[PDB]
């Protein structure tokens, strides 16, 4: 089932994942986007080091300017890789949401509000992920894991 690690966390939030992200693992995040929000992101990291900055296996970056979009990338040795931009974004300012990230053998599958949103192939072994961080303009109601 689901096991939240925090409720109404102050943002930015950086927490350690209680178990290994093996295929089949679900990460659930419920929150709300403020009316003035420009962007926010959910980063799956290897450690919480800030200098040198910890590798980010999966960077999920919803942006709200223009028509909006979702930027996904990977950070290795403080170097970003090739961006994967998703334009059919379900996120909206002043609207609550529920993000579900499925960990599959070769990629992450993200659904928002019960509807598939995007996929992202692993660039870093998922077993190296033990930290989850949330930054930017967003209100988080809960972060949980279904191992
Ligand atoms: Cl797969």
């Amino acid at each position: 089932n689901l096991q939240n690690i925090i409720y109404n966390p102050v943002i930015p939030f950086v927490g350690t994942i209680p178990d290994q992200l093996d295929p089949g693992t679900l990460i659930v995040i419920r929150g709300h986007v403020p009316s003035d929000a420009d962007r926010f992101q959910v980063d799956l990291q290897n450690g919480s080091s800030m200098k040198p900055r910890a590798d980010v296996a999966f960077h999920f970056n919803p942006r709200f300017k223009r028509a909006g979009c979702i930027v996904c990338n990977t950070l290795i040795n403080e170097k970003w890789g090739r961006e994967e931009i998703t334009y059919d974004t379900p996120f909206k300012r002043e609207k609550s949401f529920e993000i579900v990230i499925m960990v599959l053998k070769d990629k992450f599958q993200v659904a928002v509000n019960g509807k598939h949103t995007l996929l992202y192939g692993h660039r870093i072994g998922p077993e190296k992920i033990d930290t989850l961080g949330i930054y930017g303009k967003v209100n988080i109601h809960s972060i949980g894991f279904s191992f």
